[PDB]
């Protein structure tokens, strides 16, 4: 009776099926892509010459017979399958949906691929980047933040600017402190700040290539000579396996809701984990792994028949790398500098914890 399947192999879904593989309980893995995406370091991907083959790590050399590569198109709940397209269905005891979220390309790759193509594409753009003297990062939360300060710092003799329509950077559930250090740091780096003001021919504008003069404008009147814009603009999240089946059960933002232990409303055998679930949280890859655990721990404990584990958050721990020398954050809501955020995330943006979940050694 027993088979979990997993849509979505993001930082969640891999987290799972690990688990579950070493567990030898038995389950299904489906992602449309064949390798997962540490997309944490995306930005660095498309900045640094040969760093991409670094982010995606092959599924079926980790799990073999229990991955398919395939796009989830429905949820057949009374028949308790998940529908592929092509015509795949897979039965399932329980279900864990871990469908993340989808957003402008850089920062996110969904799409049905193989490892090498996923590669030329963040190749591709390492080529923009360095073609361009001049270059507008569109999006000043914590991804463009980010964007920008690895650029920089690759880059120091381009010219960066940041265009944001707040009034201060990155996420508003930061303490003041950090959000006032990464505008410092910044600042520091050379990076020419616009804030307050919002892109306004966004449609218009050609995406991640270089060319000769780009005229960027906002709503403010401002107008931004360019080579190139990256858009760092925010994300969505990607309801697309479920939303038909889940209709009832759907946060406004597309996510689910769930209780305490991550049961989808309405549902005893269903879990949502990482960015689908409607958690109040910031999205984290960080918190995706916490949720694995705990919807693993209680698919097994509502089969053996014991008590189930809850989730109750705690102070924010979130952490901003400004390039690989430099970076600024919190853990459990108290300030920490450069020198932790350095070594703990700027220098390796925990590349090397994804291929050790993963059994692979990095290319
Ligand atoms: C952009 C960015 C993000 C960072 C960064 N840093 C951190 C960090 O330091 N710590 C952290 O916790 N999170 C960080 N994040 C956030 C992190 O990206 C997300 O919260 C994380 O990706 C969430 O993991 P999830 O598993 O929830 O979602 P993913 O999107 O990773 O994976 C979803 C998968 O489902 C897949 N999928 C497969 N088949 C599908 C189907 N048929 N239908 C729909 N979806 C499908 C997608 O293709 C995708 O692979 C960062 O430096 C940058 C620049
Ligand atoms: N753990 C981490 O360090 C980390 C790193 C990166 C991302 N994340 C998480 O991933 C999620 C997404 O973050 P994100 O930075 O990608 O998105 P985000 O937080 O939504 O930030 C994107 C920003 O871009 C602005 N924007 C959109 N269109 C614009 C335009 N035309 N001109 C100017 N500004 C524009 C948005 O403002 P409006 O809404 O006003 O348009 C928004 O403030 C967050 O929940 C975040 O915490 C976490």
């Amino acid at each position: 009776a027993l088979h979990v399947v997993i849509v979505g192999g993001g930082f969640g879904g891999i987290a799972a099926a690990s688990q579950l593989q070493a567990l030898n309980v038995p389950f299904m893995l489906v992602d449309m892509k064949d390798s997962f995406h540490h997309n944490v370091a995306a930005l660095r991907a498309s900045v640094e010459t040969g760093f991409a083959k670094k982010t995606f790590i092959s599924y079926s050399v980790t799990f073999k017979d229990n991955f398919r590569q395939g796009l989830v198109v429905g949820i057949d709940l009374k028949n308790q399958m998940v529908l592929l397209q092509g015509g795949e269905a897979l039965p399932f005891s329980h279900l864990i949906l871990a469908t993340g979220s989808t957003g402008p390309f850089p920062g996110k790759f969904n799409e049905v691929s193989s490892q090498q193509a996923a590669i030329q594409a963040y190749e591709d753009m390492v080529r923009q980047v360095q073609r361009s003297r001049f270059i507008v990062v569109v999006g000043g939360g914590s991804a463009g933040v980010e964007m920008a300060a690895e650029i920089k710092t690759e880059y120091p003799e381009k010219e960066v600017t940041l265009i944001h329509s707040q009034v201060a950077l990155a996420d508003k559930e930061l303490l003041p402190s950090v959000r006032q250090e990464v505008k410092e740091i910044l600042l520091r780096k050379g990076v020419q700040l616009l804030l307050s003001e919002r892109v306004s021919n966004l449609e218009e504008l050609p995406l991640n290539e270089y060319r000769e003069y780009i005229k960027v404008q906002t709503d403010k009147g401002t107008e931004v000579a360019t080579n190139l814009v990256i858009l760092c603009t925010g994300i969505k999240i990607n309801s697309s396996a479920y939303r038909k089946a889940f209709e009832s059960r759907l946060a406004s933002s597309g996510a689910l809701r769930v209780n305490e232990h991550l049961q989808v409303e309405g549902h005893s055998n269903v879990y949502a984990i990482g960015d689908c679930a409607d958690v109040r949280t910031p999205k984290m890859a960080y918190l995706a792994g916490l949720h694995a655990n705990i919807a693993v721990a209680n698919i097994v404990n509502s089969v053996k028949q014991r008590p189930l584990q809850a989730y109750k958050p705690g102070a924010l721990t979130f952490l901003l790398s400004m390039g690989r020398n430099d970076g600024v954050g919190q853990i459990s809501g108290f300030y920490v500098g450069r020198l932790m955020v350095r070594l703990t995330k700027s220098r390796d943006l925990f590349v090397s914890t994804s291929w050790k979940t993963m059994r692979q050694s990095p290319p």
